[PDB]
């Protein structure tokens, strides 16, 4: 678990965060080149407030233990703190489905689809709220497997309350947040479903450059709007039933998961245990299963 920074030979830069970067690595401490490559990540502009929110992310990656979530392998001292996580050979589902579109059918994404449920209503369980569910954050491990990869803006719970309100400064990604966060920085497991909803129908258009969330949401908004105006003109189009459109190809059944996903009333949003029993359904239904 704990790792020598003189051992950690750098490969190359996978991605940056707004203050993360990760890294691929091999840990040789034989100097043999026999050591295995791992992924790194650390922070890309080191201050208290990030060094203490980056240990706080550091304990909860450690706290989980699930097939569709990272590894934790440790940490590096040197603080110029490292988080060391196990490498995944596929990177982002986000840069896969883009590259593999013509050879990833419906019941694969619906495969991954319920390893992202799985490993979301594991959070659950554990009152951690992720804030950031997109397909950019999720790692591809196989072209079976999933992982939630990234637990940078993931917040605990207070024991009293089912929400958490955080407004981090500088930029947030409004085109994947619930009502209610954008309107009262208020996070919680079914503003977690709203973000999930997204990330379902960013699957269905097959990351398509003009059918993204935010092309989408800028058509329905305008374009003309400037920039602190563009969360009030969404919080209305939102307020007012504006939703995506059903993405080219997808049946009305998973559009159906998408538009539950986004309701307004948080309390009527599903949970991850239904979304998850929904598309196991679904994707039984469609293999004669
Ligand atoms: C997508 C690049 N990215 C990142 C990464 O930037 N995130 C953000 C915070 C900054 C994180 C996913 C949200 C993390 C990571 C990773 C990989 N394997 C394990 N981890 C933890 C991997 N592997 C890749 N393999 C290849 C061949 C790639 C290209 S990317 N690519 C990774």
């Amino acid at each position: 678990t704990q790792f020598e920074e003189r051992h950690l030979k750098f490969l190359q830069q996978l991605g940056k965060g707004n203050f993360g970067s990760v890294e691929m690595c091999r840990y040789d401490p034989l100097q043999d080149n026999t050591g295995e490559v791992v992924a790194v990540k650390k922070l890309q502009h080191s201050t208290e407030e990030h060094l203490r929110d980056f240990e706080r992310e550091i304990e909860i990656l450690k706290s989980l233990q699930h097939d569709n979530i990272v590894k934790y392998k440790g940490v590096c001292y040197s603080r110029n703190l490292k988080l060391i996580m196990e490498y995944l050979p596929y990177g982002s589902l986000r840069d896969y489905l883009q590259k593999h579109k013509e050879r990833i059918d419906h019941i694969k994404l619906l495969q991954y689809t319920s390893q992202i449920c799985k490993g979301m209503e594991y959070l659950g369980t554990k009152r951690y709220i992720h804030r950031d569910l997109a397909t950019r954050n999720i790692l591809v491990e196989n072209e079976n497997r999933v992982k939630i990869g990234d637990f940078g803006l993931t917040k605990v719970l207070p024991q009293d309350k089912e929400y958490y309100k955080v407004k981090e400064p500088g930029e947030s990604p409004i085109f994947w947040y619930a009502p209610e966060s954008l309107t009262e920085s208020k996070f919680s497991v079914a503003s977690d479903v709203w973000s999930f909803g997204v990330v379902l129908y960013e699957l269905f258009t097959y990351i398509e450059k003009s059918k993204s969330p935010p092309a989408e949401f800028m058509r329905m908004i305008g374009n003309d709007k400037q920039g602190q105006m563009i969360v009030f003109h969404l919080i209305e189009l939102l307020k007012n039933n504006g939703r995506l459109p059903r993405p080219d190809g997808c049946p009305d059944e998973i559009y159906m998961i998408m538009t539950e996903c986004w309701n307004n009333n948080v309390n009527q949003r599903p949970s991850f245990r239904d979304l998850a029993l929904r598309v196991d359904q679904i994707r039984d239904n469609m293999a004669g299963h």
